[PDB]
């Protein structure tokens, strides 16, 4: 058991490989005892993926969603 004491983040990995248009649904998790962390889910996998926030459209991203 990899251990981590507390439960942390809810999003440990991130893809980071994730793109815009690869992206069904955006959400974004901010995790106090951790660091902010996005959650898109994968148009084609159709499975949730934790995005990493340095991500370049995701800064983007950022000024769009938190500034409008």
């Amino acid at each position: 058991k990899p251990v981590s004491l507390s439960y942390r983040c809810p999003c440990r990995f991130f893809e980071s490989h994730v793109a815009r248009a690869n992206v069904k649904h955006l959400k974004i998790l901010n995790t106090p005892n951790c660091a902010l962390q996005i959650v898109a889910r994968l148009k084609n996998n159709n499975r949730q993926v934790c995005i990493d926030p340095k991500l370049k459209w995701i800064q983007e991203y950022l000024e769009k969603a938190l500034n409008k």
